[PDB]
């Protein structure tokens, strides 16, 4: 049971979507909220589309991103902020975190995305094997209605 | 991927090959060997194969690995230790480094490989979407004859 958070959007030759699930157990455990103390596992789903200039083929996961989120309950104004961790689940690698939500309501979440160069991935720059410069850091936002999972 | 280094190995539901090519330029050339001071760019080409239990589909690049190498010129006995960086080129992501070789001859290179957990990748362990435990760190070796480029 996976829940869409807003609509996927394409920016910088990547398709970027936000989704959530019931809370997960992660290894290493003890980092972040345990499933029992969270309402959802929120993810950033990010893959190359056709035309990617940074060396990724269409559909490939984009690794080494640094992603922060700012989550606002629009009904109350209460917010929370954090960073996602890279992880892998049975249908592949993604970025995510367990999240305790802030009640039923209309939410907005914004993901601030930093390119792979900022977490240790290097690019070939020669004419023979090289790729283009990385895109500049950017934001994407999603609006969704949270009603709980049960 | 220009010059194959030995034969690919399939282990831990990954195919692992070594290749080298001419020295390349890297952004921003940080802690690494400049192309003008190197003989080759040596790479680890590592992708999941079918039955991978760690969440990767067939042919997918394995990200977040930590890889070091031990390179031995078997003819002279001279040894070199170093590490690879994650790297993207026109044909996709890989791990590699510019390397100064130790003369022409028969070589062995061993890659020492640590799983994505060491570089900060977490795993779902839940029943519905969880994956198996990571494999333990391991070595893969390649024998090749280096004659220059
Ligand atoms: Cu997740
Ligand atoms: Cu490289």
């Amino acid at each position: 049971k996976e829940y869409p958070a807003g609509e996927p959007v394409t920016m910088n030759e990547m398709e970027l979507a936000a989704v959530y699930l019931q809370p997960i157990d992660m290894e290493p455990r003890g980092m972040g909220l345990p499933a029992a103390k969270a309402d959802v596992h929120l993810e950033a789903d990010i893959h190359a589309v056709e035309g990617n200039k940074n060396g990724f083929g269409a559909g490939e996961w984009i690794p080494y991103l640094t992603i922060s989120y700012t989550l606002v309950n629009n009904d109350t104004g209460e917010k929370q902020e954090g960073t996602f961790m890279p992880m892998v689940a049975s249908d592949g690698p993604h970025y995510g975190a367990n999240i305790k939500m802030m009640g039923v309501g209309n939410y907005k979440v914004t993901y601030h995305i930093e390119p792979p160069s900022k977490a240790g991935m290097h690019r070939h720059t020669d004419s023979e094997t090289g790729v283009g410069r990385w895109w500049k850091p950017f934001d994407v936002s999603y609006e969704f209605k949270y009603v709980g999972l049960n």
